[PDB]
RNA sequence: GGGCAAUGUGACUGCAUCAGCAGUCACAUUGCCCAAG
RNA sequence: CUUGGGCAAUGUGACUGCUGAUGCAGUCACAUUGCCC
């Protein structure tokens, strides 16, 4: 037999001993003042230890206050524990859910009132004793995402928090007149939480029908900061969306140390809603552009004049190796099919950007990450011009580099396309693809520099090269949640080295006067490089093939100018000046690329909690400053290898210095 | 004010009236004669069109037992409809739980100031489709047959396999009305409804919306995860997931529905299995008398190890290394609902859902090992005879082992992934067939071809998928089809002298030959659109092996009895092997549902399907087109290289 | 293994100084056509 | 042109109530001492 309790619209600790086969309906009178407040309920169970061997569901509350209603099918379970306590929020009323009047206090033509009922239950034959603990945030929190003119941040400060007190908003848009918004949840208590946006229509705790395809429903992880981003299209879909944050217990999906306090730990939490508004960056891109153009300043007094100066390709075109291509434009092409083929809200769940000062474009969430890699496809379309521009005669100099620096410029514009489209979505797939351009390209100068005196460089290295790179990052990738994989990179770093020097030594005849000298200083090098990655936590698992190659290639490069240089030959003064800036470039570009601060080890929260902020103009972070400075560098190679062997040209294909 | 209304259990369709502002619960006090009466309470809104101005949810029913409660927002819309009437279920009560009963609370409110009618029906379901799956001493398989399944009435299930002693569980539903409906299943501690912080992280719950056909595979580690599960088959109001147009949408109707629950046991297929591979390995009497004797009548490497292209296997160990990742990442209970097999003929073993479509694509994996030794293993006459095409006919063989390896993963699961990569590498293969003997007597043919026919048959592969939903694709796939197929022709007469006795003979083929399939993909759409590239270029390699064949003999040239009986079977294969690829069926335009409505049984030994055997006699025509035109011209092998015609 | 009293923490309800927010009643201005004198 | 009434919003203060911050006291939980039959 039922039992309704009137409840008192003042007080918020009901203890009542229900007894058994007995159901409470608590009722609350809703009136005027509860408009767009967010009622918020919370159970309990007194004593909790005396029920531990009775399972599954004990006591039931289902409150409900007409627009909106839930269930605390109490103990709550979890992947860690059982909880006696949880709290869940209700869509509140509005000024339209008891209707509009004029004057006199509902004069008395109606008598309009809402009602808040709370339901109990028990499935046990026995009497329990439980603590409802109905609160309210009231209109000046729930709705409180109104801006007034001229204004574009609102902020709070230091917004407590509880397992079973989370908070709300409601961010309409239509009656807001907003474009683009992005939130923003600063904290400093590491406490795992959640954050949750909903489109109004559409609620939480229900499931929906085939969900994981069919949800619009964001949910994020955080602990020191999250971040929102409501495109501009998501807007015009769904018009107004409900922010929600509530809180966990433990710390499983977040970290492993677990706080003390079970559901017992307030957490502070900030917020930052910003409007923001439709711009394209014109000046941001400006400074780029001019400044990705003015080291081009190195072709006029060299090679357009040369151009001038002159003024089977049916069997080169079919054995040029072509299925180069395939891994990057593979990549992207999945890449963009799942990011397109994404909910709206999966997009901000999976796709950890740096939420720090990733400036947007449109549908893209950081554009500076994306358009500063036109400095590679800057660079990379030149070098396949240059060489098809001045391919020739063939008795003097060195042998042609035409194929090779065909392939450096193809794989220089691959880069690009790689990295922006990475920069989409930078969730951890099982493939990178940000640097392995970069590696295949500093590989590609070493087997230039290899074979250039020689014999014509075939591109066919390239297979041989690229196939390489590419099990080396999948290996990277699958194994990096274990610990031996700094190991794995050890050992096929040293079989690498090894497989060098002894190609080395078996092209010239053990020289003392090169090899003896060449072959300590790789491994000395290399070696030294093993222990820095193997002990140090600072190498990340990204970063160790990329510094490995590039240390590769700088350390050849330096040797192919040290033997011309012992030998006697002549190295021009812009080809110094090239070499020079090159080191240089490479060097800004280690120190950028350094602080890359991206290691799928840690869980989500963890990655979230990074936020490293932009330098210049607000739109230059420092991975962009990465993506400019390494196409300068390859650039600046690039250059120096193609200038450093044309003193020679003028010396008979004969008489050459082989090494 | 509350308003508490007690009803017996003589009244199933309660209707009451709602005033203003006013809540009522209801109870129906419970006993020991409702124990495992699964239960379901629905409402309504009488006068329906009357509210059809007001925005949102009128009211908010919420049942309640004790055990298991849930709610209901009438009137709960859809994407296409509002319905003003929904029910739902109600786990019941259990034996334990029995002066002392349970009862059944349920509140209505309502937001709407002013008065509204309702409803409230309530039904059960016990006794049958309920607790049914209680199996005997040996059995293996119970069956039910046309129950019926109207939306008013969802059927229940309870799987305790824990009790039942179960180890592997199947479940099948045919059916024949063309109604849409929907079929969730869900580990016994869950609910149905009830959603929880990163829930879709644990959505161990699957939804596979059935038109026809759906079935349910329980597999070890699920039961030894969850030990209980329970299984509902609603009846979806709308055709929008299910099916494509509002046509006969409005409607309540009721639907035949059949099962077979089989009780599954884990084994390995030793008979069929094997019966396979040594039908692998007897049309292999071929290389008895004659490449294993050659080498005992017999008895640079380190810069051919790298301009060997190698850059050619990431196509493929790129494209696995993540339908793998996808494999194992993906929940337990999604890889029912995303993986879209034939489980007509779709035999299980171990985890995998498929061992028919996978152990049989080792047919390629052994033809391939072959050609990769019985290429390098004959070349030891540096002057005499065709040159030695044994460069090309490693790719030949890696290209018939890595199509081993994009196949047997697209069988692991076959999304509707960008790539599909099933026939890719058999295309491929069928093209270096024509490279091979196209340069043959000119000079020792580069592997580097495939860096320009794989980019090929890779973008090619990636430009259907793409736009495979638009009704446009077909056109396209002239527009690329006769653009190469003209400069094939015309890189004919470039070459030779355009000898019309020869080329404007040879052109008159190609002409013939890809414009008649042309028509016959373009205006019948009865090759869907995967299977039409492939055939495709699997022309192209015969139409040029016929004339080979042809130009030899023309010419005036004896062909030895071996490669007379060889290619002969080739087009034996070739041509089965195409009436079984020519079932395959299997458009992702069309809905989830219809996808799985595709059943085709078994053919032989209810282990070999349609789709399996054309990954069988895909390696046959495979190798019959590859001796064949490494014996072809054996004869030339006492003929100087300058003495030979040249075509 | 048990309870009591303290030590320190972590929650919790209601008093006291400040914040945004809702409602209540009264104030003041404004123009306004139709109605008439 | 003035009054009577109606509209509407601006902003005016008056009162009530909510939410978050610093202290104030007091209830509940966890670990160390002392005691006990
Ligand atoms: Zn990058
Ligand atoms: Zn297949």
């Amino acid at each position: 037999s039922v039992l309704v309790f009137e409840i008192s619209s003042k007080m918020k600790m009901i203890e009542k001993k229900l007894e058994a086969n007995t159901v409470h309906v608590l009722r609350l009178e809703l009136d005027q003042s509860f408009i767009l407040d967010l009622t918020k309920v919370a159970a309990e169970i007194v004593d909790s230890s005396k029920y531990s061997k009775e399972d599954g569901v004990i006591l039931e509350v289902t409150v409900s206050n007409g627009r909106d209603s839930f269930l605390l099918k109490l103990p709550t379970v979890y992947p860690n524990l059982k909880l006696y306590t949880d709290g869940k929020l209700l869509n509140p009323l509005v000024e339209q859910d008891f209707g509009a009047h004029r004057k006199r206090h509902r004069i008395g033509d109606p008598h309009f009132h809402q009602n808040l009922i709370v339901t109990v239950q028990s499935r046990l034959n026995a009497d329990i004793d439980y603590r409802l603990h109905v609160t309210h945030l009231d209109r000046a929190q729930y709705d409180f995402l109104k801006f007034k003119t001229g204004q574009t941040t609102k902020t709070l400060s230091n917004q407590k928090l509880t397992f079973v007190k989370p908070i709300g908003f409601f961010l309409n848009c239509s009656e807001q007149n907003i474009s683009q918004f992005h939130v923003t949840l600063y904290s400093e208590d590491d406490i795992c939480a959640n954050l949750i946006t909903v489109p109004a229509n559409e609620s939480i705790y229900d499931r929906s029908v085939i969900s994981d395809k069919t949800h619009n429903r964001r949910v994020l992880s955080f602990t020191k900061r999250a971040d929102i981003f409501f495109t501009e299209t998501e807007i015009s879909m769904f018009k107004s969306f409900r922010i929600f944050v509530f809180i966990a217990p433990d710390d499983s999906g977040c970290s492993t140390n677990t706080s003390r306090k079970s559901f017992n730990e307030k957490k502070k939490i900030s917020f930052e809603f910003k409007k923001l508004e439709n711009q394209s960056y014109a000046v941001p891109t400006a400074l780029m552009m001019i400044f990705l153009t003015t080291p081009c300043l190195l072709f006029l007094p060299i090679v357009i004049n040369i151009i001038k100066n002159s003024r089977s390709l049916h069997g080169q075109m079919l054995q040029y190796p072509v299925a180069i291509i395939l891994p990057v434009l593979m990549h992207t092409a999945i890449e963009f099919h799942k990011w397109t083929t994404s909910t709206m809200a999966n997009r901000d769940e999976m796709c950890f950007h740096n939420h720090a000062c990733a400036r947007p474009l449109g549908e893209l969430r950081a554009w500076n990450n994306i358009i500063t890699n036109i400095g590679y496809t800057l660079y990379g379309a030149i070098f396949i011009v240059l060489s098809i521009c001045r391919r020739g005669s063939h008795v003097f100099g060195t042998y042609e580099c035409t194929l090779l620096d065909v392939t450096i410029g193809v794989f220089m514009v691959l880069q690009s396309i790689a990295s922006a489209t990475y920069h989409i979505c930078p969730s951890d797939v099982a493939f990178q693809f940000d640097t392995p351009c970069i590696q295949v390209i500093c590989g590609l100068l070493m087997v230039r520099q290899w074979f250039v005196r020689h014999e014509s460089p075939s591109p066919a290295y390239t297979n041989i090269l690229l196939v390489g790179v590419v099990s080396l990052n999948f290996l990277i990738s699958a194994f990096s949640k274990t610990s031996y994989v700094r190991f794995i990179i050890a050992v096929i770093h040293v079989i690498v080295v090894g497989s060098i020097c002894l190609a080395k030594e078996r092209s010239l005849g053990s020289e003392k006067l090169k090899t003896r000298f060449f072959i300590m200083a790789f491994s000395m090098g290399n070696f030294a490089a093993i222990v820095m990655y193997l002990t140090l936590s600072a190498f990340h698992l990204n970063q160790i093939a990329t510094y490995c190659f590039i240390i590769n290639c700088i350390m050849y490069l330096m040797y192919y100018g040290c033997m011309k240089v012992l030998h006697s030959e002549r190295i021009t003064s812009k080809a110094k000046l090239c070499g020079a800036l090159s080191l240089l470039a490479w060097a800004v570009a280690g120190f950028f690329f350094f602080q890359d601060d991206t290691d799928w080890t840690r869980s989500a929260a963890a990655s979230r909690a990074l936020n490293k902020p932009c330098l210049l103009l607000g739109f230059f972070g420092s991975h962009d400053l990465w993506h400019i400075f390494g196409a300068l560098a390859g650039l600046f190679t690039f250059i120096f290898v193609s200038f450093v062997d044309d003193d020679l040209i003028n010396t008979r294909k004969t008489s050459i210095n082989i090494f």
